[PDB]
């Protein structure tokens, strides 16, 4: 009947809507459409961080990073204050998960894998985490504007659920680099209204969020209940069948949340 009551989520948002929170010791795997294919969007930039996190060493994080005003090409809060100073890696990855900084983002996917193949590099960690479905073939803001069934720069409710799986509970990252890429998503701003609003106030969330054409509305995060157990949220969806101008709705991932909160509490 969970699966009826995503399914009525549906039909409310008129929008298709994924949902995967991998089974636990405790509990089970909640899914649903969860290997269907939706757009990253800004998602990707929290498994870009691990990458970088994970190629290099910590001290990289210091290195300093310059670019101009033409390099602004999408939604970027801090990069595009920070022109005549220059960002550092590790502000770029704060900016581009906490801020979901576009240019932040490009410039990590360049400092992954040069200027040409960056998207090819971010494609080939996620092969590493063992992901064979998900692939990043554009830049931002051009990743958010595939039309539906065009399979580039998509992921799976169930492969992105994995990957930050790995990330922020398993063994991907060392331990250290983990804490970073776990407390720079504790302190992200731009979810406030969707897993987070979803549930209590006594769990504690970490997210990334996404947003793009076609009403796409997207949020992964890993939760805490009081008692500290984790659990990962993986929620993305689309109001496609309006138009590659479908407005967003923040409302239908946190209704979802709201239903795996009931699940899970």
């Amino acid at each position: 009947d969970l699966a009826d009551r995503f399914a009525e989520l549906e039909r409310r948002y008129d929008a298709r809507l994924g949902v995967y929170v991998p089974a636990t010791g405790t509990t089970a795997a909640i899914e649903y459409r969860a290997d269907e294919r939706f757009a990253f969007c800004s998602t990707f930039k929290a498994p870009l961080v691990a990458a970088v996190l994970h190629q290099n060493p910590l001290t990289h994080l210091d290195k300093l990073i310059t670019y101009t005003s033409d390099d602004i090409r999408s939604i970027s809060p801090v990069a595009q204050q920070h022109v005549q100073t220059g960002m550092t890696i590790g502000q770029l990855c704060d900016a581009a998960i906490r801020y979901s900084d576009g240019t932040a983002a490009n410039l990590l996917l360049a400092d992954l894998g040069g200027p040409g193949g960056g998207t090819a590099a971010f494609t080939g960690y996620l092969r590493s985490l063992g992901d064979t479905v998900s692939r990043l073939d554009a830049e931002a803001p051009e990743l958010n504007r595939d039309p539906p069934g065009d399979e580039r720069d998509t992921t799976t409710p169930h492969a992105i659920a994995l990957v930050l799986q790995q990330l922020v509970l398993g063994n991907a990252l060392p331990p250290d680099k983990r804490a970073l890429l776990t407390d720079w998503m504790a302190r992200n701003t731009t979810g406030a209204k969707r897993i987070r609003a979803g549930f209590p106030a006594d769990w504690k969330v970490i997210d990334k969020t996404g947003t793009g054409d076609y009403g796409r509305a997207n949020d992964i995060a890993v939760v805490w209940s009081p008692t500290g157990v984790p659990y990962v949220v993986a929620v993305m969806s689309d109001r496609a069948g309006g138009g590659y101008d479908a407005e967003p709705r923040e409302a239908l991932l946190a209704e979802a949340a709201t239903c795996v909160a009931g699940v899970l509490a």
